[PDB]
């Protein structure tokens, strides 16, 4: 049945434990929803040619760019426009969800 | 600054209590994420061409489908494919958030 389809955040987030390792949860057209549980600190990159999404499902996100850092709380999502350049962080662990092309 | 691009789903919820007529709060390329305060029932429809994720984040939704139903709750997410027929449907005040092309 289609009610297998439906997908709860909670449940997807309890079948891992690692860190900065995004598991896919659905797709929409050419889109990927991934979850992704982080703590400390990426490093400095970018996406040349899309814009990312990052909604924060549960803890506090840090975002730092070149002049600021922005924080995320839960149920507070952002926009990081192609080619800008960031960094990702979290004093504590943090479950997030990106969604981006494939 | 760049803090005033975050963007908090309950404040956003809050600036509306018009049903049935999505809010555009963000946008990823040629894509948008849509507030929407739903009641009652929709009617029966399609999109032929694109994908349609649903995301309830207060409430509980029904989508109906030609052969069957499904029930999405708070923090729980469905793709509709492509073509697929549904009407969506909430017997109290639901919050969604809607995404698909622009
Ligand atoms: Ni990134
Ligand atoms: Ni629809």
């Amino acid at each position: 049945g289609m009610q297998t389809k439906v997908i709860n955040f909670n449940d997807k987030f309890s079948l891992f434990n690692q860190h900065w390792s995004p598991r896919v949860i659905a797709e929409m057209n050419d889109y990927q929803f991934k979850l992704v549980k982080v703590e400390g600190e990426f490093v400095w990159h970018e996406h040349a040619d899309t814009d990312e999404v990052f909604i924060v499902m549960e803890g506090t996100l840090q975002i730092a760019f070149r002049d600021q850092n922005i924080t995320l709380q839960a149920g507070e999502m952002y926009v990081i426009p192609k080619g800008v350049e960031h960094k990702p962080m979290a004093k504590e662990e943090c479950k997030i969800m990106i969604i981006e092309p494939r």
